[PDB]
């Protein structure tokens, strides 16, 4: 069964095999009073691996290299942070120190420094405009536009039709928006339509927070994003 926030203690991270190949990580860490779960992606990239978004934090995202050494094994070589928030570039530095080339987009990175979070070291061309779309590696990177942040990425992986939302999907128990201080909340609708019209393959959907579910999570969060706007 998937992971649940209660059974991972802050500085513990779980592996999730989706697919051959494809694993999501699941950390837990606490924001604003409560301790929260996060989700990022794993892919085999040859004899490589591909890691999507950090475990939120420098602690777990030690406890992440650590884990995906002991359960699968082979080096993560490279990371893409999908936005700038702490659950994406927070551990970017011991990535980096752990020998991991990070990657971002130039508005991800530009985000990252004017709030003081850590920085990914290279820049994601092919991104900057809503629906662009570039292959990395056994992935495609998304740009559906301003949503959750300005600058949020979604992940597909077409070997296994995953698609990695990110914070701009929400998990189909949640029903409040709670903290979208960054978020775009008029543009939000008409991203998640982009993911809709690109992807509409996709049978695994990754939220960045919670359980995973297939294509109405996307719905599902139009639905919240237009109600914490219509009241
Ligand atoms: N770093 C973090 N991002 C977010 C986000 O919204 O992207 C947080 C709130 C997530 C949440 C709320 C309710 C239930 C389960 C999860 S915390
Ligand atoms: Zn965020
Ligand atoms: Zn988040």
């Amino acid at each position: 069964e998937y992971p649940t926030v209660s059974e991972i203690p802050v500085g513990e991270v779980r592996l999730y095999q989706i697919a051959d190949g494809v694993w999501s990580h699941i950390a837990t860490q606490s924001f604003d009073g409560a301790v929260y779960p996060s989700n990022g992606l794993i892919v085999r990239d040859g004899d490589e691996l591909l890691l999507i978004d950090t475990a939120w934090g420098a602690k777990n995202t030690a406890a992440l290299l650590a884990e995906i050494e002991k359960q699968i094994g082979l080096p993560v070589t490279r990371a893409v942070s999908t936005h700038f928030h702490d659950d994406r570039v927070g551990g970017v530095d011991v990535l980096r120190a752990a020998g991991v080339a990070t990657y971002a987009s130039p508005s991800t990175r530009r985000l990252a420094e004017v709030e003081g979070n850590e920085i990914p070291t290279h820049s994601l061309e092919g991104l900057s405009s809503s629906g662009d779309a570039v292959r990395f590696g056994p992935v495609e990177l998304f740009y559906p536009g301003a949503a959750h942040s300005t600058d949020n990425l979604v992940v597909y992986v077409p070997s296994a039709s995953v698609l990695y939302g990110g914070c701009a999907i929400y998990e189909l128990s949640r029903t409040s928006a709670g903290n979208v201080a960054d978020a775009d909340l008029a543009e939000w609708p008409t991203s998640i339509e982009r993911i809709q019209q690109h992807y509409p393959e996709a049978q695994f959907v990754i939220p960045g927070h919670g359980l995973p579910g297939g294509l109405d999570l996307l719905k599902h969060t139009t639905n919240v994003v237009k109600a914490h706007t219509n009241r």
